[PDB]
């Protein structure tokens, strides 16, 4: 019976990476086959160009870089489909919603244009959005030095995330990411176990189509 | 007064590269400022991944590779816009129509999906399509060893080129590429001088939007 495709999204410092790793751990301890994936996936050739751009070691024209982030996803599709088909649940730290939110926060990029490259990807069974006080999120240390890590940019991407949340065909769940690490974890684990039990029942969908 | 953006398209061996170089030469000898561009532009980091894929030194998932060909274009947009704004006419050996025709010849790729990444690019003032007997085109030596260089694939891309030709908002001109090199050249040169004279009159357009 297939695994579920579970995505964690949220603004920076909302706890996506910590909860993603802890969810895989709890799922494996509850006897599921589960694995962690992340985007961008920095180890391929595309991913290294992307990693360079984000660290500001290089600049890349905005359209091209949007397309590189989408291709980075499509190159892992064969692996995603295979693992799900084998009953492995995949927990993914960011996906195409981050792709659309971060480019669409830039001037002159329509939401529509930014979604197209990602149309057709494996459609998540569950899209968790980790909500946190952008401020009460800055009290989570301090913006890193990477591109996009500043307040104003974060605010334009959060609006984009909110447009994408009006999709009713995507199973979006909000999570209050202000609680402790263990409490966020328990909320996430329960919605994920629920999605996994239903997933083995419907075919993997296609994103935005 | 801006330069014109002139694109040459056609199936393999139709003479796109030879006519492109000869057109730039004739335009420069007639006192215009003109330069040659080609896609893919193999000297950037993206272009090297693309060059590797085409030579079959590497394989790349079909969606990702489509997106890489489009990003390769967008990374030269700043340069395209600047040169045109300075009165330099640009002669481009293949553009987004080849991008759409070659991926859309693959199974399960809609024309619509394949056009999106390229929506918004600098809109050619003149799109020359070099028509030639796919057969009478094989008498132009023999298919190279690169990807896509086979009859059946060429036939599916020619159908895609034909769908794209129903656009009425693109100034498409057919050229009979079966004649000699010098005769094709003279036909091309005259339509290009004509487009250059009108171009200095309307703003550079946006492709497919
Ligand atoms: N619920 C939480 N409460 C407090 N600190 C947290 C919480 N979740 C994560 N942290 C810490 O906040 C920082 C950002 O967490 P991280 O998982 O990297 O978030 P993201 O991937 O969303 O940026 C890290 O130091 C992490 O350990
Ligand atoms: N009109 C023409 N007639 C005959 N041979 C031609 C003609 N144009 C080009 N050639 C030759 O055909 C081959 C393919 O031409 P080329 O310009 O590389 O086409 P493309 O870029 O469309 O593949 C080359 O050997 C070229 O010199
Ligand atoms: C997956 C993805 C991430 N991003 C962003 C969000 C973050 O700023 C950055 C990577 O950050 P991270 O290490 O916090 O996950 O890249 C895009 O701009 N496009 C994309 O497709
Ligand atoms: C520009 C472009 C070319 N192509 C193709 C057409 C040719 O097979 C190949 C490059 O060939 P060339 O050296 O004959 O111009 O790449 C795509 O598949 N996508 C694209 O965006
Ligand atoms: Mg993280
Ligand atoms: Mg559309
Ligand atoms: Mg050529």
């Amino acid at each position: 019976r297939r695994g579920a495709l579970i995505v964690l999204e949220g603004v920076d410092r909302a706890g996506k990476s910590t909860q993603s790793r802890k969810l895989v751990e709890a799922l494996c301890a509850a006897g599921h086959r589960a694995e962690l994936l992340r985007f961008p996936e920095r180890s391929t050739e595309i991913g290294k160009l992307l990693s360079s751009y984000l660290q500001k070691k290089s600049d890349v024209e905005d359209h091209s870089v949007h397309l590189l982030f989408s291709a980075n996803r499509w190159e892992q599709v064969p692996l995603i489909k295979e693992k799900l088909s084998q009953g492995v649940t995949l927990v993914v730290d960011r996906y195409a919603f981050s792709g659309v939110a971060f480019t669409g926060a830039k001037e002159n990029f329509s939401l529509d244009w930014c979604k197209q490259p990602d149309v057709g990807l494996p459609k998540p069974d569950l899209v968790l959005f980790l909500q946190l006080q952008l401020a009460d999120a800055a009290k989570r240390g301090a913006f890193g030095h990477e591109r996009y890590e500043n307040g104003a940019f974060q605010e334009r991407a959060l609006r984009c995330f909110h447009q994408l949340m009006k999709d009713t065909t995507l199973n979006w769940k909000m999570v209050d990411a202000s609680k402790s690490i263990e409490a966020v974890h328990e909320d996430i684990r329960v919605l994920s176990e629920d999605a996994i039990a239903t997933a083995t029942e419907k075919p993997l969908g296609e994103l935005w189509k």
